[PDB]
Order: structure tokens, then C-alpha cells, then sequence
């Protein structure tokens, strides 16, 4: 048995020659030299079973990653874990090793407004495929978007993904919520749950700023100071938006603010091409019911010289689970089932 950092990794024999990357919440990840495929690979450690929220999060990320085929998606290569549900304490998942991450890139590069442009194609290619499948993936920030050293860009971590549900969307005036808050669109601080496709792309929106100018456009410090940094720069939201809020508390609470102007996106960004400013504008729309979807924003004219609907692929079926009451017992039997094709035969 391999150990990195006071962790064991039982990945052998096809796994060899482990170096550290990091680690988290999720648990460990290494790069490994795969003896099969000559390649390095990265392989986390998943150590879930005695939470259930961690079960959930696994089974998501490994039923969805198995399901998809996608060029701006990471899959998954292999699984390894225990021949016995018994014997089962670990999960090693092994994707393709990316060089980084647009988190990490944007700490320490100025992107040119062709590379903006490219990865903003790659994520909107990826996201067209991830909603045809009618799943959201609901926490797309920089650092779940890998690159290569071409920069060629890979859509990471479903185990916030859901089905959409868009007729069970509505909620009340501030609902809890878990997804990563500087990403998050207006009404989940509103009246959403976050079960609609226009929750992605409001996180794409605030990419596409942050690419901009390498720093996150609504950088909010707690839960409602989101919507503080969001309204800064939007403004006031019209009457017609607030029309559509019929929950009173909600509505109310906007009525309460002062009137405040909308901050351009030319001055915000002055360097920036119009074209994706105008792309920006339709993406950071308050109202998710004009917020521009994933197939329109490919068709953007500042997208023109990568469009090709032809080589945009849509997944062959829409995606469905056998939920959220399940003990963290059931999961980890669900989890044994879905990595069985990975053993032995
Ligand atoms: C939050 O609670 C839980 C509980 C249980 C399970 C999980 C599950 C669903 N969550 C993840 O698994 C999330 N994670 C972590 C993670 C770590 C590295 C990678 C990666 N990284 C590089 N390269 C690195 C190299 C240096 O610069 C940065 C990129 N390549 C390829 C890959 Cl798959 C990808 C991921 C990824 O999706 C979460």
C-alpha cells in the first residue's frame, strides 16, 4: 500500500508512483502512473460512508460522470475499491490528470480576449450537453473548470447536480442554500431553489466577468450581502421583474432599497470586447425567465468564429436517478452497484 500524507492509497497494482495535488471536504487527490494506459492520471480518495451528505455527493458524481460522454466534461476512467460491500471503507475514482484550473489560472494570468473567448466556448459546449440532459450541474465556478496545457477546458464535480425541476422551483424569502455563494444567481436568495437551467447560466455570467478582469464580479460575504453586490452593479430591478416575485416578503424587501442605478458593463469592463459584453448582459439578466439559454449564448455573435451546431453534441437520453431521503446505508449499497463494471470481469 501506497501512502502520500499520513493516507493510505490502495490503488495497486495498476496505480503506481503517486505524487501529492491536494485535498479537501471531497478528501485526496494525487497524480498516479497508470501501468495500463502509460499515462499519469489523478485519482481522490473518497472516504464518504459515515455521511451521508458525502454518499450523495459520490453517487451523484459517479452516476452522472458514468452516464456522460463529452469532450468539456471529465469522465471517469476508473474505479477502484473493495470486492466486498463489508470490506468497502474507500472509493478511488481515476480521471484524466489536468494540468490546472481556471481558479488557479486567473490568480496568475491575464487571459487574451481569444482565450476568453475559447474556454467561454468550451463551457457553454459542455453545459449544452449537461442540460440536454435536463441536469443542472449547480456549482460552476473556476475552480470545477480543469485545463490542460493546450487549454483545452473540462467541466468538473457533479455532486451538486440535480434532475431539473423547474414546476418545483418556487421557495421562500431567503431559503438556505449550498452551492458556492459568489456564483449564485439572485432568485435563489429570492424565491428559487435552484431546480432550473438559468441557475447555470448565471454562474457561467459570473465567469465570463471574472475572465474579464481576473476578479469575481459579486464577491458577497454572507448570504444576503450576494444580493447587495449583484443589485450594485444590475441595479434596481424593473417593475416588471418585481412583478414576477409574488412572494411578499421577497418583493417587499426589494421595494425597501433605495433606487439605484445600473453600473455599465463598459465601464465595469473597459478593455473588454463588446460582443461578450453584450453576451454578459444577457447571462447576468435579474429575471431567469429572460436570462439567455445555453443554445442562444453558443449562437452569440461573439462566439461566431467557434459556433457549429453540428459539433455541439447532445447527450442520447435524458438523465434520470432510480433521491434524498436514502440512509447513508442504502447509498453506499447503490454506490457498490454503480462501481461494480470497474472490478475484475
Ligand atoms: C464536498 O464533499 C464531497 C464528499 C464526497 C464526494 C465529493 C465529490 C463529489 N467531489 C469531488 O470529487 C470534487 N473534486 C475534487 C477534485 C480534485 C481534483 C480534481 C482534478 N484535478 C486535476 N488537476 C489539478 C492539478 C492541480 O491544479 C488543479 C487541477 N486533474 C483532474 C482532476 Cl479530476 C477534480 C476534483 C473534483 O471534481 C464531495
Amino acid at each position: 500500500p501506497e501512502m502520500v500524507r499520513g493516507q493510505v492509497f490502495d490503488v495497486g497494482p495498476r496505480y503506481t508512483n503517486l505524487s501529492y495535488i491536494g485535498e479537501g471536504a471531497y478528501g485526496m487527490v494525487c497524480s498516479a502512473y497508470d501501468n495500463v494506459n502509460k499515462v499519469r492520471v489523478a485519482i481522490k480518495k473518497i472516504s464518504p460512508f459515515e455521511h451521508q451528505t458525502y454518499c450523495q455527493r459520490t453517487l451523484r458524481e459517479i452516476k452522472i460522470l458514468l452516464r456522460f460522454r463529452h469532450e468539456n466534461i471529465i469522465g471517469i476512467n476508473d474505479i477502484i475499491r473493495a470486492p466486498t460491500i463489508e470490506q468497502m471503507k474507500d472509493v478511488y475514482i481515476v480521471q484524466d490528470l489536468m494540468e490546472t484550473d481556471l481558479y488557479k489560472l486567473l490568480k496568475t494570468q491575464h487571459l487574451s480576449n481569444d482565450h476568453i473567448c475559447y474556454f467561454l466556448y468550451q463551457i457553454l459546449r459542455g453545459l449544452k450537453y449537461i442540460h440536454s440532459a435536463n441536469v443542472l450541474h449547480r456549482d460552476l465556478k473556476p475552480s470545477n473548470l480543469l485545463l490542460n496545457t493546450t487549454c483545452d477546458l473540462k467541466i468538473c464535480d457533479f455532486g451538486l447536480a440535480r434532475v431539473a425541476d423547474p414546476d418545483h422551483d418556487h421557495t421562500g424569502f431567503l431559503t438556505e442554500y449550498v452551492a458556492t455563494r459568489w456564483y449564485r444567481a439572485p432568485e435563489i436568495m429570492l424565491n428559487s431553489k435552484g431546480y432550473t437551467k438559468s441557475i447555470d447560466i448565471w454562474s457561467v455570467g459570473c465567469i465570463l466577468a471574472e475572465m474579464l478582469s481576473n476578479r469575481p464580479i459579486f464577491p458577497g460575504k454572507h448570504y444576503l450581502d450576494q444580493l447587495n453586490h449583484i443589485l450594485g452593479i444590475l441595479g434596481s430591478p424593473s417593475q416588471e421583474d418585481l412583478n414576477c416575485i409574488i412572494n411578499l416578503k421577497a418583493r417587499n424587501y426589494l421595494l425597501s432599497l433605495p433606487h439605484k442605478n445600473k453600473v455599465p458593463w463598459n465601464r465595469l469592463f473597459p478593455n473588454a470586447d463588446s460582443k461578450a459584453l453584450d453576451l454578459l448582459d444577457k447571462m447576468l439578466t435579474f429575471n431567469p425567465h429572460k436570462r439567455i439559454e445555453v443554445e442562444q449564448a453558443l449562437a452569440h455573435p461573439y462566439l461566431e468564429q467557434y459556433y457549429d451546431p453540428s459539433d455541439e453534441p447532445i447527450a442520447e437520453a435524458p438523465f434520470k436517478f432510480d433521491l434524498d431521503d436514502l440512509p447513508k446505508e442504502k447509498l453506499k449499497e447503490l454506490i457498490f452497484e454503480e462501481t461494480a463494471r470497474f472490478q475484475p470481469g
